């Protein structure tokens, strides 16, 4: 249990490059130096922005033990923590980065099989968090990490992103597994638009109004009606009418089996998944975990 | 499909890590086509038909065991360049020298288990190493070692069985002799075997019945194993199967079989530190 979270010393790791920043901290590429060893192992470090007290560290640790306890191929696990004045959190470094950036950078290189498999894998990860009764609260393509292009994992769960939130979260601060489904719908839309900004040009303060009026994110140019309808079902006002994560796995798996029937992409026939050869090569170098 | 054919343009060597009797090993970077990442690899540039090389290279790509390094890719355009996983800890010989004050019996005995497991697997596949030595055991984590450079035949006199020196016979039972030398290397914390004796004289002193001396930390139980690896009759030597069993037995009571000062303090990592180690560096089964 708590043996899954390692307490680190200041002296055994170093930040080397700023990777980006979010609402609660700045993420660095760093290096772990095992005591008495000579190697420097790349990690990702999130240093929180606001310094905390010993008493607030007790809260932090309690959540830290939980996030360190997740075991699923499409869910990132928290690995260590350093209780400096500003607390530092250590997890595995994903050199491909987040899926939001990956889809933006390859928006001419991505075929239907990749996109549909990402949606399946993200649903798998969220379904697990639901089994653990862990509410993500901040799902978004920026919080899906690319371990290899064939393998993505959800991060920063269980801790405002108005444009990803369910209406009841905006209006009443209600966060459930069914509001996470709304955020999944927006995340999928992000992918299918290759990283467009949702409700681009609408002030965040006015989003609840347009949702109550029934306005929703538009149909991506590549999405058939079948895919768009799923996204729309994630955005129902009645949270219990939204699909469940298990249903989303079954449905996107069905589509991934005939990807070109459900996604219409120009040049889709020249981009396919990697040969068995190239996956085995990817796995032996970057991705040795079970699935 | 287990051996990836690489183009020159998709990897770059950046730093020399060392050289041995068959090539130079470089720390390198793999750059996937159409991606922006740079993945560290180890590249061994050799020197000595491409389809033949490939055929043996395919065999080396086909090994599947947690204690045997797999050949991952190959580039045959100019020199033969072999691509495998980069082990930032380096080889076990250097590790034992650098940590010769921190290595306790539990680590030492478990390394002997793991090296035997890998060699037993090679025996199952009928692959003769021909160059086993502590320098050919890579440290993945301090807790996890793997045999490398098996099958590079495509001379370490002081690791070779007598019949290999005299008659060029290489079997799994001569690998056993080299396993015996490898274990002596570990238990001496990386000493050079038969130090100061020219290689030209090893065959003479073996025939005269001289063998490597008992490491100061080894009980007689452990030294007897090493001596059985060095019998002149190859078939009286133990099997890698038996070696797994005995070192496993000894690893269950490590301080009874190795006498190390302060050993009662140098225990294997806590579940916490292994879980942390494995998630960062060692996700395999
Ligand atoms: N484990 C990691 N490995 C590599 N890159 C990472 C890792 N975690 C985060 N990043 C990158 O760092 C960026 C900034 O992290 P973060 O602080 O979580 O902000 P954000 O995810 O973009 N927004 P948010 O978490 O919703 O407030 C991310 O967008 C990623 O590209
Ligand atoms: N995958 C690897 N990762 C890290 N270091 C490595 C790797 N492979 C080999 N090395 C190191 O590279 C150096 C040269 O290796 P190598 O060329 O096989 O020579 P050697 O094993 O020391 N002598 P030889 O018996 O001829 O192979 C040694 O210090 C090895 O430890
Ligand atoms: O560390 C996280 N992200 C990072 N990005 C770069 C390097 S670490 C994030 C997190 C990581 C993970 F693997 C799984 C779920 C997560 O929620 N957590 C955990 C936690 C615990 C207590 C207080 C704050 C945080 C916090 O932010
Ligand atoms: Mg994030
Ligand atoms: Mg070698």
């Amino acid at each position: 249990n708590q043996a899954l979270l390692r307490i680190l010393k200041e002296t055994e790791f170093k930040k080397i490059k700023v990777l980006g920043s979010g609402a609660f901290g700045t993420v660095y590429k760093g290096l772990w130096i095992p005591e008495g060893e000579k190697v420097k192992i790349p990690v990702a470090i999130k240093e929180l922005r606001e310094a905390t007290s010993p008493k607030a560290n007790k809260e932090i640790l309690d959540e830290a033990y939980v996030m360190a306890s997740v075991d699923n191929p499409h869910v990132c696990r928290l690995l260590g923590i350093c209780l400096t004045s500003t607390v530092q959190l250590i997890m595995q470094l994903m050199p491909f980065g987040c899926l939001l950036d990956y889809v933006r950078e390859h928006k001419d290189n991505i075929g239907s099989q990749y996109l549909l498999n990402w949606c399946v894998q993200i649903a798998k990860g969220m379904n697990y968090l639901e089994d653990r009764r862990l509410v993500h609260r901040d799902l978004a393509a920026r919080n899906v990490l690319v371990k290899t292009p064939q393998h993505v994992k959800i991060t920063d769960f269980g801790l405002v992103p108005i444009k990803w939130m369910a209406l009841e979260s905006i209006l009443h601060r209600i966060y459930t597994h069914q509001s996470d489904v709304w955020s999944y719908g927006v995340t999928v839309w992000e992918l299918m638009t290759f990283g467009s900004k949702p409700y681009d040009g609408i002030p965040a303060s006015e989003i609840s109004s347009i949702l109550e009026k029934g306005e929703r994110l538009p149909q991506p140019p590549i999405c058939t009606i079948d895919v768009y309808m799923i996204m729309r079902k994630c955005w129902m006002i009645d949270a219990d009418s939204r699909p469940k994560f298990r249903e989303l796995i079954i449905e996107f798996s069905k589509m991934a089996r005939d990807p070109q029937r459900y996604l219409v992409i120009q040049g889709d026939e020249r981009m396919h998944l990697p040969s068995p050869t190239d996956s085995n090569f990817y796995r032996a170098l970057m991705d040795e975990e079970d699935m």
